């Protein structure tokens, strides 16, 4: 396989929210068949991020899953070649952020092209006062609907205080190649941030995740 044990990762996001727009890039290494993978993220313009950096992170490649022998791989399957998302994240008090990536694969390392954007968040809301902890880690489900690769999940951030605050995940698959389409499965996540500055201009991100029936 071209996907090698470990391999490396450099992106870069660039975005707006509520109309801010702000510059990300990320360099990092995980290895695709254990399911992990850890990046350090920089924010090269628009610092200091004036929302909620948790927003961002589900955004910072399914390539990084377990999947068992038993499951087609969409993922490792699409390369060398590569394969993009397109995201929608609605969250429960009518924030809304729309989100696409472009992954492709040179030599041992992804890059990934990002666009983040988002919009009608409360500014007294939990998003641009920064009250959020982290992500719950709920349980994925992946399918396919006319030879196309959907995921839906059902997130939440917790809360500063005891809450959680929802948001309905979708996104869409598209391999730039012909591959084996898997039947419907789930995936398990878990997605933290391990370190971080003061205002999240420098972020170490890591995440874990893993395929099955």
């Amino acid at each position: 396989s071209v996907i090698k044990p470990e391999m490396k990762i450099k992106l870069r996001m660039e975005g707006a929210v509520n109309g801010h727009k702000f510059v990300i890039e990320g360099e990092g290494i995980g290895k695709p068949y254990e399911g992990t993978q850890t990046l350090d993220l920089t924010v090269e313009e628009g610092a200091p991020l004036p929302f909620s950096y948790d927003i961002l992170t589900p955004a910072f490649n399914r390539a990084f899953t377990k999947y068992p022998e038993d499951i087609p791989d969409y993922f490792k399957q699409a390369f060398p070649e590569g394969y993009s998302w397109e995201r929608s994240m609605t969250y429960e008090d009518q924030g809304i952020c729309i989100a696409t990536s472009d992954i492709t694969m040179e030599g041992d390392c992804f890059f990934y092209e990002i666009r983040f954007d988002g919009t009608n968040f409360p500014p007294n809301g939990p998003v641009m006062q920064k009250k959020t902890l982290k992500w719950k880690s709920p349980t994925g489900k992946m399918y396919v609907e006319d030879g196309v690769l959907k995921g839906d999940v059902e997130m939440a951030l917790l809360l500063e205080g005891g809450g959680h605050y929802r948001c309905d995940f979708k996104t869409t698959y598209k391999a730039k190649k012909d591959v084996r389409l898997p039947d419907a499965h789930e995936v398990d996540h878990r997605i933290e941030i391990l370190s971080h500055d003061k205002d999240y201009n420098k972020v170490r991100l890591y995440e874990h995740a893993e395929a099955r029936y």
